DNA sequence: ATAATGACGCT
DNA sequence: AGCGTCA
């Protein structure tokens, strides 16, 4: 009763750009625009990997991991354009800069915490007592919320998708108890008419469309985003959280998507996020163990706490290439060549870091994947970081895993290997 | 033969 | 430190 409990101390938001490195490249080239379109990575074989996709190009089946060829056959007249290539790798670098550009305007209405290249979870709870405050107890107009959808609604006693959306949106509003500005509901539509208002900036100034979800956490926020993208808002209220659980697959919540969530399901033998809510605290902690029990316990009651935290800019910078079939390095001469590509890429992004953002990374992690291991990384290894000079820095990487080459003839290296990376880590003030 | 990343938990 | 998970 009056001591439960119910997490809506909090109004969160995570904004996420539309199918964004396409974006990135339709603003660039106006020949793109609204038209079915992917980017892609390496044209040489199967005319490339497709890694980011237009709605218009969804709509013919059109997905991410697809290769441009057989895309093609779903989609005859797509469009594509191709990721730069730098020292024989992709480079990432448009994508990194509009990051930024998006990042920026997001980071002048409050504290963001930059979740991925192209979103950011946003900390509004502040920001929403000192409009409530401007507010006095003005009623809160439709034309605030232009592209906002309220989860659940409409409900109770049209046929086109605008038309429900008001209606839900009408029927929200006609409900909210203005008066009182302690109210989670009304902290949430505040929240969400300063989304719309980053959402306008976002586009304004950048020519970017992007989504956002609303709510009292950030599972929930991220879930709500991607109930009605693109180019849409949508508020998550705790109290529509029952019914959305009760027919949302577990994996669809954030950090169930993999083997934890597949368990809970095996072990639980459930398969909706509110068929958690049978179970006591205790219960899930002993399949789950201490820690994602009482995560879960919370979680499909719509609870979390998980804090956005105070962060624009990644924690480590690092650059990677596979080289998979019969590509796969088998020379000691070839191994060093790539790590000096891989270390000439750091290096330049690192010298650029540096001069942006006042500091230093001081530890170099090296990453390797050996042929027949499926695994993202067979070995890591990490030496110091205390310089920034590519010969350096791939000399000191080729140092640390020499010894994983269990050839005899020393020019030669095995087993082959798969994949490189170099990773620069623990930043220090400069 | 998706690739190129990035955050974070466990021991 | 080095490995595993999730995205
Ligand atoms: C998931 C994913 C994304 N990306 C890149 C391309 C995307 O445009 C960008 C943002 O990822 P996203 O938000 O998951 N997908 P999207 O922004 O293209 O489309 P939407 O968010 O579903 O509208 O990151 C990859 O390069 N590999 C990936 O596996
Ligand atoms: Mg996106
Ligand atoms: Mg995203």
């Amino acid at each position: 009763g009056p001591h439960m409990a119910t997490g809506q101390d909090r109004v969160v938001a995570l904004v996420d750009m539309d199918c964004f490195f396409v974006q990135v490249e339709q603003r660039q080239n106006p020949h793109l625009r609204n038209k079915p379109c992917a980017v892609v990575q390496y044209k040489s074989w199967k005319g490339g990997g497709i890694i980011a996709v237009s709605y218009e190009a969804r709509a013919f089946g059109v997905t991410r991991s697809m290769w441009a060829d057989d895309a093609k056959k779903l989609c005859p007249d797509l469009l594509l354009a191709q990721v730069r290539e730098s020292r024989g790798k992709a480079n990432l670098t448009k994508y990194r800069e509009a990051s930024v550009e998006v990042m920026e305007i997001m980071s002048r209405f409050a504290v963001i915490e930059r979740a991925s290249i192209d979103e950011a979870y946003v900390d509004l709870t502040s920001a929403v007592q000192e409009r409530l405050q401007k507010l006095q107890g003005q009623p809160i107009s439709a034309d605030l919320l232009p592209s906002t959808y309220i989860e659940g609604l409409p409900q109770g006693p049209t046929v086109q998708k605008e038309g429900m959306r008001k209606q839900g949106l009408f029927q929200w509003l006609d409900s909210l108890q203005i008066d009182n500005l302690t109210s989670p509901d009304l902290q949430l539509t505040v929240g969400a008419v300063i989304v719309e208002e980053m959402r306008a900036a976002i586009e304004r100034e950048t020519g970017f469309q992007c989504s956002a979800g609303i709510s009292h956490n950030k599972v929930l926020a991220k879930l709500a985003c991607g109930l009605n993208k693109p180019n849409r808002q949508t508020l998550v209220s705790h109290g529509s959280v029952p019914q959305l659980f009760s027919q949302m697959p577990i994996r669809k919540i954030r950090s169930l998507g993999g083997k934890l969530g597949a368990s809970v399901i095996e072990i639980l033998g459930i398969e909706y996020m509110g068929e958690l809510t049978q179970f006591t605290e205790s219960q899930l902690q002993s399949h789950f163990g201490e820690k994602n029990g009482s995560w879960l316990y919370a979680m499909c009651r719509g609870i979390e706490h998980d804090p956005v935290k105070p962060r624009q800019l990644p924690k480590t910078i690092g650059c990677s290439k596979n080289f998979p079939g019969k590509t796969a390095l088998a020379t000691r001469e070839q191994v060093q060549w790539w790590l000096l590509q891989l270390a000439q890429e750091l290096e330049e992004r690192l010298t650029k870091d540096r001069n942006d953002n006042d500091r230093v990374a001081t530890q170099l992690v090296v990453s390797i994947r050996v042929q027949g291991d499926k695994r993202l990384s067979s070995l890591r290894r990490c030496c110091a970081l205390t310089r920034y000079d590519a010969h350096k820095m791939s000399h000191d990487a080729f140092t640390v895993i020499k010894n994983c080459n269990t050839s005899g003839i020393q020019t030669e290296w095995s087993p082959p290997l798969t994949m490189l990376f170099l990773c620069a880590t623990k930043f220090s003030a400069s």
